[PDB]
């Protein structure tokens, strides 16, 4: 395990082995490598172009140092333009029919982060591992706040912050779900990452994970047009192109799906749960639809959309019980107040 | 002057402007940029592939901040350095023959690769490698030779030391030394580690204001004139850049077995050198002469390399004495003597 060997290897643009990558990651995460080297390695790593094995190596290193809870039977809706936080809203409909272990963080792009939205609704986003398991059984849903679960990460913080650029770590979050959930919907920000991250995921041991990229470029199912997804399972990777019409609806005006703050997102969500905002509701449903498909609850996406319609109608109540059993219900009520 | 802008620019593989490069260098050298960023910039710089302008920018930033002495009439034999074969320090031995016929301002440094640095060899022979600027000028007049220890005339460099050391890889700085001679040397024989840089650095040098500088790359891959085969050189002057291929035979000798030119320590290099000055090691001596030959050519003392080789033969015969006077006027002569005893005699 010689950093300098590795660094030179990377500069020479030579991909690493899953093992090389994993050891290097462990070291970096454990804070055993000097800031100057981490900086250099990440930069080289990016300029060379991270490869599947390296993604896998790092992913494995990550999982190994995180605080874990066991709920592999759970599903997660993994993760810009500033759209309302669908994944989260969507995690709520899902909790009605299956345990949900939502991995998430605040945002670095103006309040919109799933942790912020939840915090806005009154949810107490800091859930200790012990009570986490409890909540999942008691309500079928729990939020795993990333900062609280990847404490080892602090050792790379300074470098990441100082560099202020995209490193390999930026695409690891969604592949490092604390609860080890086997069922998951994962959004990526670029088609390239679709292929890359899918192949990477194929080796991270998943029952079923669906990666998706939607026009005009979002880490979610496209509300306006084509959505490109990679279905990864124990037996391979399947490509699947899709159009928002295939759900049986007409394209949603992107203008309506955008938010400007955590509370603004919350309101748009709750309004959708009330039937006061069809656009947002449809956005939440085409996404939940794909997730339902990942759970094998439906056979086609149209079926999935339909099912989701039934779910959304019971979602505000579900949300209420979730927040009430871990958070401030009133903050939720004030948000309900026509908002 | 925003580092982060630059960094991103580099990551996106976009070459900088001589000015951009120069300001960035000044900042880094002045130690105004955090270690994490210097590390990132150098790495990006290398993975993108440094360009002429960047080389120039950094070179200018360096000079501007170096401690200087004035001896442009001097010549220097610098090597871009490399991951070569731990070869004997020819440039240095060769600087000695040159002092016989022209002032020599040898730029040089220690080394992390064993102990094969020109500063180490000189230190081994008894030379006092730390020469203050004032006495430096003196020594050059008194003996026609002086060694400018990089760490000492480029004190600003300390600010990038930690990063360079920690990284432990080739950065843009590794190819700046020879282009930043503290004496402003107008004549220079500069050896590049790859046929590539050869062109890059030549074009770069064309704008650094030189009377005549000859860059060279020799098989099987050394920052010196090839003792085994073809040597590729770029002759840069006020009126252009000339390409010149050459073979070790064009000197009138048969290829030297690389095995004989390799060393394992500063003292080992010294001995091999002194032995060559005694006539006890032809292989090393021939290595020293084909190089000195090219340098002589850069000085316009000869018209062809064969002539240069011949002239060098005459020079080497008076070199041990010259070396003696150099060390004796700035160093420990005895250490030199013990080395003379160790190299038979
Ligand atoms: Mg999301
Ligand atoms: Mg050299």
């Amino acid at each position: 395990m010689n950093i300098n060997e590795i660094l030179k290897k990377l500069i020479n643009k030579s991909d690493l082995e899953i093992n090389e990558a994993e050891e290097l990651a462990k070291a970096i995460i454990r804070g055993e490598v000097p800031e100057i080297l981490v900086s250099a390695i990440l930069v080289a790593l990016r300029m060379k172009g991270e490869s599947k094995n390296e993604i896998v190596g790092f992913a494995r290193a990550m999982r190994e140092l995180a605080i874990k809870i066991d709920v592999p039977n759970a599903i997660d809706t993994a993760g810009g333009l500033g759209t309302v936080n669908v994944s989260t809203a969507s995690a709520i409909l899902l909790s009605l029919v299956n345990p949900v272990a939502k991995h998430g963080n605040r945002a670095v792009s103006g309040k919109s982060g799933s942790a912020d939205v939840l915090e806005a609704l009154g949810y107490n986003i800091i859930v200790p591992p012990e009570r986490a398991k409890e909540l999942v059984n008691k309500t079928n849903f729990v939020f795993l706040f990333a900062q609280y679960y990847h404490p080892a990460m602090k050792n790379v913080a300074n470098v990441r912050k100082t560099l202020g650029i995209r490193t390999i770590f930026n695409i690891l979050g969604p592949l490092t779900n604390p609860a080890n959930a086997k069922y998951q919907l994962m959004g990526v920000f670029s088609k390239d990452h679709l292929d890359l991250l899918s192949k990477s995921a194929y080796e991270l041991d998943f029952n079923k994970i669906i990666l998706v990229y939607g026009e005009p470029g979002i880490d979610e199912v496209s509300p306006i047009g084509n959505t490109f997804m990679k279905i990864v399972s124990k037996r391979g990777i399947e490509e699947v192109k899709l159009n928002v019409t295939d759900f049986g609806i007409s394209p949603i005006p992107i203008e309506k799906l955008i938010v400007n703050s955590a509370e603004d997102s919350a309101i748009k969500i709750v309004r959708a749960f009330l039937g006061k905002d069809e656009h947002v509701a449809e956005f939440i449903k085409i996404n939940t639809a794909v997730a339902l498909f990942a759970l094998d609850r439906v056979g086609d996406f149209r079926e999935g959309y339909e099912y989701a319609d039934h779910l959304i109608e019971k979602s505000l109540d579900k949300l209420n019980e979730i927040i009430s059993m871990n958070g401030d219900v009133t903050k939720l009520k004030t948000i309900v107040v026509k908002s």
